[PDB]
């Protein structure tokens, strides 16, 4: 097709929860648009200073009114220079992002609920008594992440699930929240403005939805498996720096 000049503003809002292929989507969107896509990895690797801003934003998020305008302004500030949002903490703000970027299209990445929970327990939210949690935390300290990072994850999940609090160790609670979240998105977002993606779908329905060519000679990204995060965590602990191992994870980070 012809090359056209794309606007550097949020064009794609992905409501999918963590562990539903958000990092592959992030990579895919950056291949299509040639500008950055927001993701928790963007915070972790490029903008740790955003952590407190997202935390402040979620804090005020219970509140067009005037209180809303201040919040929408900070959302816009955080996302300046990006062409899309994925992953925590953005995903639970999909309703607001749709108001802020009226010309953006909405994606929902879904997958088998037990596969999701299993993946989540290995990476994002291990149980308190799970020994692997201590390894995750140790690898994370190497990246410069502390308890405020875990708090951001916790609070952005509560916010996505619209819960005042959440028993994070409770599998049933999380599964019910997962199903209701995905249901609510499809109920809320007008169908012409929404594409539901399943893992393995690849380029075609995404590119169709976005009116772009499928990228030539480039496979749809398949990164950020829990197996890969286990290897990353272990290598971080082993070498005690990111820059000593960064070359071993070329696409993932
Ligand atoms: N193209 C693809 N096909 C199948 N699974 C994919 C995929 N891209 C990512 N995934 C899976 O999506 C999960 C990561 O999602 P996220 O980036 O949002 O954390 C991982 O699941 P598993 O941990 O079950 O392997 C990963 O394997
Ligand atoms: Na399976």
């Amino acid at each position: 097709g012809a090359m056209i000049e794309s606007s550097t503003t949020i064009q794609v809002i992905s409501a999918g929860l963590p562990r539903t292929g958000t990092k592959s989507l992030k990579n895919a969107l950056e291949i299509i648009y040639h500008k950055p896509c927001y993701h928790m990895f963007e915070i972790i690797f490029n903008k740790q200073s955003d952590i407190i801003k997202w935390q402040n934003l979620i804090h005020d998020s219970h509140m067009l009114t005037t209180k809303t305008i201040a919040i929408y302004d900070k959302l816009k500030e955080l996302l300046d220079g990006y062409i899309a949002t994925t992953d925590l903490p953005t995903c639970g703000f999909y309703k607001d992002l749709m108001n802020i970027y009226p010309n953006a299209k909405v994606l929902l990445t879904i997958r088998d609920k037990y596969d999701w929970l299993h993946s989540l327990r290995k990476v994002v939210l291990p149980k308190s008594n799970d020994p692997w949690k201590l390894k995750i935390e140790e690898g994370d300290k190497v990246l410069g992440l502390n308890s405020d990072f875990y708090k951001l994850t916790e609070d952005s999940l509560k916010f996505a699930f619209q819960k005042d609090d959440l028993n994070f160790d409770d599998d049933q609670v999380l599964l019910e929240c997962y199903d209701e979240y995905n249901r609510l998105v499809q109920e809320t977002v007008p169908s012409d403005r929404l594409l539901v993606l399943r893992l393995g779908d690849g380029w075609e329905p995404l590119c169709k939805f976005l009116n772009v060519e499928i990228p030539n000679g480039i496979d749809y990204p398949c990164v950020n498996s829990h197996h890969q995060m286990t290897q990353l965590t272990e290598q971080l602990i082993k070498y005690k720096s990111l820059d000593a191992i960064i070359h071993m994870f070329p696409d993932l980070i």
